[PDB]
């Protein structure tokens, strides 16, 4: 209960609350980029997290429901990944300040970006 109110305060990203459906929305994506790098220590302490906030809201189903976005495929069934894009949505997200979850949500930022340059806002508003 606590540490999990602290969690969903942590991962706000939007306005309304933690179960509405842009938050759900941009959640999708972040659990969708983990499930789909290379497996971290800090990427998988966040992909645990959002699963237990999910069990605890009674969404679980929701999150086994998860895959990338429409808005990050070219094609349906040819599964393509936008990097740019998805570079755009992990740099514009808006990480907040309260300790413990500012340093561990700017590090899984820094290494994903550092991620996908060793291989080669709007966002939740439309989704």
């Amino acid at each position: 209960e606590r540490e999990t109110k602290i969690f969903e305060e942590a991962f706000t990203f939007s306005e309304n609350g933690f179960i509405s459906p842009e938050n759900l929305g941009c959640l999708e994506a972040v659990v969708s980029l983990i499930k789909l790098l290379k497996t971290n220590e800090w990427s998988t302490v966040i992909d645990k997290c959002i699963h237990i906030c999910l069990i605890k809201n009674g969404m679980d189903h929701m999150y086994h429901s998860f895959d990338v976005p429409k808005c990050f495929m070219g094609n349906p069934i040819t599964r393509d990944i936008n990097w740019v894009m998805f570079r755009e949505f992990i740099n514009s997200l808006p990480g907040t300040d309260i300790p413990p979850w500012n340093v561990m949500t700017e590090n899984f930022k820094k290494k994903c970006i550092a991620l996908i340059n060793s291989k080669f806002s709007e966002f939740t508003k439309l989704m």
